């Protein structure tokens, strides 16, 4: 019942590790499913001091449900790419939802930003409804983005802004 | 009338300077427009063995005329960006057209990419018409995507395709 | 009631790391609630030779209540920033001002300081009680300074000075 | 009688070097007047890339006539701090307020600040004017805040907004 | 018979050791049979971030029962050399077969690669039975490719196109 | 009329790189041709102690004329691979089969390798041509081994042994 | 009643931090009563080999009981700094006396120096009583040469020399 | 009759280095008269970012005529230590008179310091008549504190203090 | 009764350090007998990736029970040095033969090498034995070539060809 | 009772840590009798590849009873200076006379050494003893060579040759 | 009529270069003919405080002549190799002979080698005559030890004493 | 007429690489005479900051006339040793004798030692006869110290003292 944020620290790493070699799950972020560990870490390491960044762990009643990051945070232009996921185990309990609010939230309230977008695959027709009536809408259909288990897959480019959503929720 | 795309090399970063601190060309990139030279003397050398882009100078007659550029080359989906200027005194010849093609070209004959993609002013009429001509379609429009001289600005995404280009430049 | 200080140890940086994750105490700080782990352990290795601040521990019965700090030591204007965090769990027990009076001690009487300033929350009253029985006036009101949580904030700009510290405690 | 902006190279710095060792107007940055050519040198290639700050040259007719910087760039919080400097031998001849400006729309139409703001010395009623023309407001009095060339000196917070700027220049 | 694919990590090296000081196994990849434990892992190590290689472990019931691989992974030209090995106790299964094409699968629909190919030796029967029943073609005969165990051994070079495997498997 | 190697100098480095930018050259090494002077530099520097190689200028009548190389020179297996590039100004003057012959000379009877093999495009007669008469016999067809100026294009191998070349040549 | 002097080891600063951070202690020896374990531990190590300094611990029959260090230590000049303390449970037994002439011994007898002086504020009428006893001599008054816990204080400058040590205890 | 400080600049060292090579000179300094060039450049790098000293060059005309040096700047207890130096051709024209005046402005008024302090030669009963006629006062006699061309020597420690000279020359 | 080699392990390197200050044994590769474990560990991960060395231990039913070791591998000469020890406690039961039989069948079959040769010193005859029974023949006799306990030796230089090993044992 | 050389090793360090700062053994070796551990393990791992040294701990019943050392080792001019120290609770048993003929003899008959020297305390009648019955000369008094805890003393410089030792030992 | 020996400078390098890359003369060193200067740059550079070998330039009445140089220089076993070459035009003049003895006075008396020693072809009926002459006496007949030009050859190991040279040459 | 001690500087060099290769002036110095300039520029580098030597030219009316330096500057026991060079062309004038006092005045007058020594041949009986003149005692003989040109040779050790030198010359 309570859903909150958490940065993903290094104790963490063991968790995404798994994660990021479901291929079931690393197919919804576009992300090829291969990941030695020494390769998660030495990278997380690289990016320790990244600013354009903001990894999450999601707690749902203190365990580690899911993963929301913020990345390609532009300051200039002031927007960045938001992205998400929920533990298979964690799935259909409303939490999707829940977390991208988090996200959201600290995109506009936390990082001052002006924009958010996201990529979804057209097919994904579940995730385009939580976005949809979180109140983003689509500025672009990629066709053939991305190279996904076999054949060629086409990105909806979902995206909402810092008035909006500080309107929405006030 | 002789038109060709080489190598960007150290030699030429003067000349790439002089434009990088042009405000009403590097508009069109969508870049903000300061530059210091060891900057770019800089990250020029930091990008020698970047395998992800390639930077070309156009020569028109054996002098330089502007810029191209395939960046995000990304093997797995088989894509690129390209991007292109056209010195100040170079154009109303029909360069860019000549360029474009020679880009579209490289990516396609020589990368074996699939998917080659820009990003234009949605105000740049012109310019949004040579790609339709191309064979270029609209994929999306990013809406303020870019604070731009004062206020946010949409951006065209288009795009061709491989098979598009060998079949129509046999 | 024993209370003094301490400088910050590595071996206190996991105290240091739930209170900068905690969004409520870091707002007043004017910090963005986000912190790895390793990033505060980089920081910290970082600064240890850093002679322009001092951090210390909070101690009360020697069990570990907050954290106080002179930040920006210039000392050919002979100036610091103060800022300062009484644990949750240990609020409302005359601790903050304690605390507060021994960093003022330290900067005047140890450090030679001429000039003690700091920045608050213009809604953060009960601080700006706590400074204005410690002796500092205010000095500026900086319009817009920080966006926090969904908002621009105001910050007051509050200075006390050495000799109206060092003529009032004999 | 033309007016321009350019960024700082690397070989304007024995120019910069001549003006940081002159103490009438160094007195107006508050900065102490002494520099070696290498301390110069060594520090402008540590900042080459950091990305918190632009500096510039101004220029008059193609000559180097003074100096105005943005720094501190804080982009979650949309702010930087602007200070400028013309040449004395080019002094009087109405610069200082077309640099301004030209920084100015940097700062709000380029690197979309929120807020910019400056520290000016209480009796540098010169400047003062400047500003005030210019658009910008008093918003503190730091009391003591530098011992210059013999004695403490009040420096004036002034600011000014990106709303407020473009309002009066659209 | 549960039967998958992970990525070759540090904590299977020693694993990886045994094999490769595994004479009767190592001839037939063409490997010299000599390892010390130091050189595989600076070698595993240094490989970390090639992108040019993916190095699997084959699980049989959660048990790690050989090993395979594809190294010169080309993206421009779009192809990979794919090795594999079944440890001795696990031989006799039917697991090369399954992890082979588990390892085809994943060159072919998550690489998108246009062609893989291998090389045997001539007078490896098993495993050239095992290539042909996978859809393999003979592209070339290397005329004493590689010294082994006292003489010149020939190598047979097969290989496999990605519409001969994507129109096998749906 | 006079026919010698010599080493791949540092001050030979701009000749490889007009070579190594011609397209129409490059294309029968299956190189992309593209190559900033800096990046030929770098990865010759890095290459200097590198015993898997040697290359050869070719010089007619003491004028640079081409290029020759062994790489991938395997000692264990005794062999290495051949490639050879004549300038365009050189070309159908006798000077291919020459530096060829002067090549395998030095494989054969100063590197003591046992076998050497060359990559023929299947359409390249000329070469082919010249390197039957030389000895060398077809031993593999790699289908689709490059994608080459806009389509896959075949390589024939081709082979000649230690005891061949030197029978034939004593 | 036995005394003795012995190196400062690695694993005698713990002992170390805990004076270094007593104000009562550290205002003896005009030190700043602050320091980071990480700082005292990062120090020693870079002075390993500093051959200018010896600093010893003060053992009481086998226990810790102060520190005494020579510091300064000038060889074409002959002379060092000499300074003491002892730990305040150990205070009013002897100590510095005995320890005192264990340094001074150490000076004149193993390091051959010329010289020895010491600074003493002007109040410690205690320490120059023992220092007089000893046959130091007073060769300055430096006024105000610190601010120690609140304000300045003149520092006393005492010396002894080797032919006046040796002597007195031959 | 005209004498300014300047910054100690690169350039300059040559200059210094024939002084720091004349012994009659570098007597006055209590510094051993040896001083090869790479080694006077190498110690001059190693302090360019050294906070604790600030080395000028004192011209008069617009020719080099000595060295002024405020060395073992202490910002806690406010004082510096002030060397200086009149070329042998530039003597007897009241020049280091004028030096000490300018350096004595530099630490008061530009360096915040409240305590300068000198250390002469015993012997030198000129230049400590110049410092009591400038307000110093003796306040030690180190006695053989150098060794300095065959026998050791007593050296004044004179001081003045910031309400001296800010009153005075005001 | 059963007898092998394996690669020297980091963790055989306590064994090696027993045997290399053995003076009776380490005489006979003609070592100087002194050898502190750091520089074992030094030299033998300094040696980790020379391609010209191969050290092997000896084990016999499982046991470690001496040294082989190739050396000076030159690839373009083809041959090596060959070296062998028998731990004294496991000495006269046949396993110097077998060991060297392991050897040269490893520089024959495996690294395809022409030579191997082995100095021993003129007075060990039972070793000679060994190697005149091997098949190794007489190639130098090295007067004085070391000083060994006290006095030259002459030294032995024996070897054997790769098509003679290949005949002996096929 | 069994005596032996052996190298000194890492885990030796303690045990000459000890004697390290024994003055009345140090005083013999002419060495300042301070030493911290983590000065001698940097220096020994400074050393580990010195070929100029040999130092080696002396073994009586395996138990650990001094060092020996040969430094200074040139062998050009082929000579070394030999030390010795017996641990206090190890004297007096003929060990010294029994370690230093193993020294000589490692020096004469392993190292190929023509002259082996030392230097002794003219006061040291018991190490003069041992060296004469060892057949040493007196070569030379070196006056005042060290000061020596609180006096200039006298060296006496010993040595013996290669035929003196060989002819007397078989 | 007049020859020395020198050591070989950097500025000799290119001198070397040309000899270097001369087959006819490197067949004589058993050593490829092959070298890009910046490896011999390189190689050099590496070699610089190398103390087992020594370098020369034969000169011949001022003018570059060849080249000699003792490596392997063992100082336990007190011997060295020696090589020499005399550069195609000097020839037939009786420089070698004149450049043995120079470098063999240079091992025996200055050096206080006792063996030198030089491997030779066993077809060089001129050079091993040359150093019967000189003392040197046959001690292996090296077979197949290097494969030169299409063929092993044979090598001759040859020999001399300082007692013989020293006695003769008196 | 006039003679100068001046430091040693990279820029003489060249001098001392000329009097570094002349054999009768090395003999000498019991030095080897070999040295390429870029060994003798490193090890000059490697020393700038070694306060162990002080190295002077000699200087004869504004030439360089040699060399003299003081070496192994060792400060607890007050001594170094001292080493002169005359050039040959300046030989026979009188000017070792100067250098030696003016380099001996440096050691006693100005580096506060106590003793200075010196090694000389048995059979350099001028440089003997100039150092008994001087003041040097005999103090031992070193037989068979140094190998040099074929044979062993005595060095005969002479030292003096300060209280002896400026006696003589106060």
């Amino acid at each position: 019942h309570s859903v909150k944020l958490r940065p993903l620290e290094r104790e963490d790493l063991r968790y995404v590790h798994q994660l990021d070699n479901n291929a079931s799950v690393m197919r919804y972020w576009f992300e090829e499913p291969y990941e030695a560990f020494v390769e998660l870490s030495d990278l997380y390491d690289k990016h320790i001091h990244d600013q354009s960044e903001r990894r999450f762990v999601v707690e749902c009643d203190g365990e580690k449900a899911g993963l929301v990051e913020l990345v390609e945070i532009n300051h200039v232009h002031r927007r960045a790419e938001f992205q998400i996921i929920i533990s298979p185990e964690y799935q259909g309990k409303g939490l999707a939802t829940r977390a991208a609010k988090l996200a959201m939230d600290y995109g506009f309230t936390v990082l001052n930003l002006y924009k958010l977008y996201l990529i979804v695959d057209k097919e994904n027709e579940k995730a385009i409804h939580i976005y949809r009536k979180l109140g983003f809408s689509v500025e672009g259909e990629l066709m053939h983005e991305f190279f996904i288990n076999g054949q060629y897959r086409n990105a909806i480019r979902m995206c909402i802004f810092q008035h909006q959503y500080l309107a929405e929720h006030k």
